[PDB]
């Protein structure tokens, strides 16, 4: 599914991602956006490592995800990457906050330094009623 951007906001919120871990909705919104364009089926290969990203969030799975292809992988968040991909972001957002539970926090995602980091990212949330 594509979220338009008020709809993903309110999702979030309810979530409970709002502040999770020192990470304010914007920032997450931000990371959202860059990383899929809001869209829970994109995935993207990495023939580098042979690694996957997978849904809104992008998430790695030489770490958090298993695909079973990914060779010396881990799976922190304990869930097919398949989950990742679901319409409903229930799985991704707790695998999200998984994520954020390691030391870099949401630096974790490179395009978050990017594109996000040091910006105003109010944008993200203006007008969105959170």
């Amino acid at each position: 599914k594509v979220f338009e951007r008020c709809e993903l906001a309110r999702t979030l919120k309810r979530l409970g991602m709002d502040g999770y871990r020192g990470i304010s909705l914007a920032n997450w919104m931000c990371l959202a956006k860059w990383e899929s364009g809001y869209n829970t089926r994109a995935t993207n290969y990495n023939p580098g490592d042979r690694s996957t990203d997978y849904g809104i969030f992008q998430i790695n799975s030489r770490y958090w995800c298993n695909d079973g292809k990914t060779p010396g992988a881990v799976n922190a968040c304990h869930l097919s990457c398949s989950a990742l991909l679901q319409d409903n972001i229930a799985d991704a957002v707790a695998c999200a906050k998984r994520v954020v539970r390691d030391p870099q926090g949401i630096r974790a995602w490179v395009a978050w330094r990017n594109r996000c980091q040091n910006r105003d990212v109010r944008q993200y949330v203006q007008g969105c009623g959170v």
